């Protein structure tokens, strides 16, 4: 295939993220050289999840995303049987040891409301906290409890807008936005 | 011998822990290839002690476990003659510079009460603080003063339950539980 | 050319700073072997900017100086469109996520008042915060809000006076002061 | 010469400390293979100074000891001309940016009172703060303002008593104590 978007992803995101995203796609029968926009979205979602877990204190967050499915669910079981929290029907992205709730992190190229709705009706599980970021700088969170302080969220939003500009400078943005 | 439990231990715990546990067993005339459940228990107890000492601040805890016997007692003497605390009759696991007391950490596959009792009657030394963790997520501590905040304890309990699941996924758990 | 000041700069500042300063000069058609005092000033300004951003918390400051022009402006756009702050007419040195303002850092061998005035009339942009340091230990900041606590500023001033003494011990100071 | 005390020093203290102590002795025309007790005392004083500066916050302390004489005085000049503090007649060990005073750290095998007196009458300079530690666990400080919190001081005292026991276990202590 040899797309521009594939080479941009490997040059824009750090190698641990790119490697984790490649594994994730191949685990579900997808190819980063063909599904290159999905490749870019998964790297972005990964980097946001990691920046998020760095926003708290040392021990605050348990990272669920970026693990293989079986180990991710194993950590979820341990957390649930240790804290008595309901076992979510779907894999969340993090666990907040301070607020004692699982977090599902969303990154969308749409209006946060339109994504939150879809991400909440399908969420079904009432317990898990939801937190959406947008490539335009909007964010929406359950009960408007945004977990982290403003500074850590602001850095996530700045990084997201930088990724947008880099894609636009290479004319890859419009194809990326129109392929959600 | 070549047991499954031995290979699981080396693949589940990090090499510094495995090495420290091997030394500890050989110092007391035990073989990790034969006493493989004891091998697993010592690695677990070691990892819990290290996670515990990381839960406090930078200078809070002095680590006693994981040293050879003579150096461990040497540090105890220095702590005692520096803080005036009673020299314990038995080797503790940590010293809390903030609360000024030695800590004995227990990890059991039984009810925390049954282990605490045995670990307290044999403790004899009235001064040292006791803190028990279980593979099911229960904890018991002297005066119910659990030293660390909830988040740091919760991580220890999550790790303990992950070790349990990994053993069970390999059918090693029932032999591990029935060999205390 | 082979000047003493060039060899002093490479021996006094750390290699990442020296390399960043060399790139910056060559990007604007200047040579560090000829414009050696400018070479020294840019390394100094760079080290001060980096020490400054280290004075805050983990996530407080976004570093703008030390990047190439296009990426520096890209980060500025992301910050502006994320926080709604006015896009400055000129490239600032940092962004404070806590106080939500861009910072322009000045390092002068003159009176802070004389430099602040020139650095403020040409600043034009009313929004960006200004913070001047001197090689004698004086500092001046917008509204006399010096952003960081005293200890972090004191370290910057101590380093600046050490650079002065080292230049004077090599008789390079008077040429450095008289070439602003 | 090949003394036991020399081999104990190299095996007990870390290589950066041993190297810094060797330079310090040779700068003043002393040999670590002959003045082996002085060798041990300088390594001890160095390790205490470094542990002390680690007890505060990130930016709190400027380290003066362990530098060559000319650079140590250069940092002192910068600190003095930056904070307006009196230039001490003698080289101190640290500068506290939080309390804005130089610290002279003492490590003695005598009574802290007997050492403090001698270390204060010869200090002459009224401004610099004095802080003495003993190999028995006593400490004395100017105005009984001990700068650091109890935990950080307790660790210094524990290390000092460990060095004592190690020397005694090798029958080197009595020669060390009787050679102040
Ligand atoms: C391929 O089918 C599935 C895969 C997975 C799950 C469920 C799946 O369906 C049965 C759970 C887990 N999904 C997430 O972790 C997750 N998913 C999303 C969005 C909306 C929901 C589906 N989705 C995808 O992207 C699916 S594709 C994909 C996802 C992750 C890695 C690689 C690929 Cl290829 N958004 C997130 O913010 C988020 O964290 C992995
Ligand atoms: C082999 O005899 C002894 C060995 C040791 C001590 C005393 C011993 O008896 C004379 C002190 C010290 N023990 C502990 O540090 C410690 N011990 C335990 C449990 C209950 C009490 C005995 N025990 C064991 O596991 C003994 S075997 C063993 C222990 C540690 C490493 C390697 C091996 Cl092989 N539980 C802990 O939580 C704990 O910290 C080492
Ligand atoms: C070469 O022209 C220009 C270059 C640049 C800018 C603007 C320029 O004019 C069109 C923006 C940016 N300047 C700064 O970031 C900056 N500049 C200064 C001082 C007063 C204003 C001009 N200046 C210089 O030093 C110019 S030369 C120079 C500067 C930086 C690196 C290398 C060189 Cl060679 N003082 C700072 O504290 C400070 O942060 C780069
Ligand atoms: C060799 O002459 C001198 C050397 C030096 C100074 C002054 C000297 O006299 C002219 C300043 C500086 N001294 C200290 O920094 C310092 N000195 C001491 C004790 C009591 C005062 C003298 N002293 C020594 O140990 C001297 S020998 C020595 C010292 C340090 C390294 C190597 C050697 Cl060989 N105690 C400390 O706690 C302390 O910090 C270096
Ligand atoms: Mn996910
Ligand atoms: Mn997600
Ligand atoms: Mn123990
Ligand atoms: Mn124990
Ligand atoms: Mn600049
Ligand atoms: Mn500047
Ligand atoms: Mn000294
Ligand atoms: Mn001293």
């Amino acid at each position: 295939r040899g797309s521009h978007m594939e080479d941009f992803v490997r040059q824009c995101f750090n190698p641990m993220i790119v490697e984790l995203a490649e594994k994730a796609m191949k685990e579900y029968g997808e190819d980063p050289k063909i599904e290159t926009n999905k490749f870019a979205a998964i790297c972005t979602h990964l980097e946001v999840c990691f920046m998020y877990s760095d926003g708290g204190s040392k021990h605050r967050f348990e990272i669920i995303e970026g693990r293989d499915r079986i180990m991710a669910w194993t950590v979820v079981n341990s957390i649930c049987n240790t804290t008595g929290v309901e076992k979510p029907k779907f894999l969340p992205d993090l666990y907040d040891y301070k607020e004692n709730r699982f977090i599902e992190i969303g990154v969308t190229r749409r209006e946060v409301h339109i994504y939150y709705l879809e991400k909440a009706n399908k969420i079904k599980s009432e317990k898990t906290h939801i937190h959406i970021f947008s490539f335009t700088g909007e964010e929406m969170a359950t009960k408007a409890d945004y977990t982290l302080d403003e500074e850590s969220r602001a850095r996530i939003k700045t990084r997201l807008f930088t990724i947008r500009q880099e894609m636009a400078s290479r004319s890859l943005w419009d194809s990326f936005r129109q392929s959600e």
